[PDB]
């Protein structure tokens, strides 16, 4: 599944904000517009035995141009909420199912 880090015109959210994958999938989440961005997984919210260090991007790591990405890939099921640091307050969340 790929993922937009900022919409075309400059909005600044996920899209899509919510997705449903299968367990093994890959999620490539790409900076696209609105820069800049990252991906930082709620501790709060991801099923019991993720670990969020594991599947998060640094807190401070950030994609600032065209091209960047980040992959992850999700084996444990349920729903796992993430967002992005710059962009918390913006409402810049979104929220993945894994079937
Ligand atoms: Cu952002």
């Amino acid at each position: 599944a790929e993922v937009l880090l900022g919409s075309s015109d400059g909005g600044l959210a996920f899209v899509p904000s919510d997705l449903s994958i299968a367990s093994g999938e890959k999620i490539t989440f790409k900076n696209n517009a609105g820069f800049p961005h990252n991906d930082l997984f709620d501790e709060d919210e991801v099923p019991a035995g993720v670990d969020v260090t594991k599947i998060s991007m640094p807190e401070e790591d950030l994609l600032n141009a065209p091209g960047e990405e980040y992959s992850v890939t999700l084996t444990e099921k349920g729903t796992y909420k993430f967002y992005c640091a710059p962009h918390a307050g913006a409402g810049m969340v979104g929220k993945v199912t894994v079937n």
